[PDB]
């Protein structure tokens, strides 16, 4: 038995998105929850809330224990790039071909409809069924710290203040360990919530750490080449092993391998 990346992104992304679309339902100023879902439900590679389930289908746990921290953990993607798009920031016009939410709702609707989200984010990770609550609070701090000035916030910042051709190369890991910190926080919250003990979810951490490390090298070489090629390598072979788990981890060696 030989297992396809392809067929299980297919299966995953599909489950994703209806949770995705589920969790969204038009009410009050429907114009908020219009500019969040367009957003939202503007379609793509899903890869943060199946980390999610992936990691904490790997310990044990089931796709209802992880799937409003899965949601979650897209919203707060979602909106770093609503934000993110705001003409006071990268000014973007248009995002996979679609225009970007500003242009369809307003620069102030936009602002709002981030907030809205990731306000949302937390309040979801809080109303998951079916898991101890102690677990939950866990997976809110580290979303905390994944997502303010110590992670996603901090990074854009120095981002930033570097957009400089003289930029040295530790400013340049600053920057993209706050992608990471998202990545990373996706697969420790998966373990948390399965019930992992605190080794487990650092043997994710440092996975999550290389694997978002080699991804920002090779979209480099489309911060690089030949040598650019060979660390990248080098890290995501060392993430690939957690062989402890073998079969179990197939869907995460799988990922990892997106060079």
């Amino acid at each position: 038995q030989g297992f396809s990346l392809a067929q299980y992104l297919q299966e995953q992304k599909t489950i994703v998105e209806t949770a995705l679309d589920q969790s969204l339902v038009i009410t009050e100023p429907v114009t908020i929850y219009e500019a969040m879902r367009y957003s939202l439900l503007a379609g793509g590679k899903r890869l943060r809330p199946i980390l999610c389930l992936a990691a904490c289908e790997m310990l044990g746990g089931t796709a209802a224990m992880a799937m409003n921290t899965a949601c979650a953990l897209e919203m707060i993607h979602t909106m770093s790039l609503i934000h993110d798009d705001l003409p006071a920031m990268d000014n973007d016009d248009l995002r996979r071909g679609k225009p970007t939410n500003h242009k369809v709702y307003g620069e102030d609707i936009a602002i709002l409809a981030g907030d809205a989200l990731l306000s949302y984010a937390f309040e979801y990770v809080a109303r998951t069924p079916d898991v101890p609550a102690e677990r939950l609070l866990q997976v809110i701090v580290r979303l905390g710290q994944a997502v303010g000035a110590e992670g996603l916030v901090g990074g854009q910042v120095v981002d930033l203040e570097s957009e400089t051709d003289v930029a040295v190369e530790t400013l340049n890991f600053i920057h993209t360990h706050k992608t990471g910190a998202l990545l990373e926080v996706c697969v420790t919250a998966g373990a948390i919530l399965a019930g992992a003990k605190p080794e487990e979810v650092q043997l994710l951490s440092r996975y999550a750490q290389n694997i978002g490390l080699a991804f920002q090298i090779v979209d480099d070489i489309l911060s690089l080449e030949k040598s650019q090629a060979e660390a990248q390598k080098l890290v995501a072979e060392a993430i690939a092993s957690l062989e402890p788990y073998g079969e179990k981890a197939n869907p995460l060696k799988a990922l990892a391998e997106y060079i």
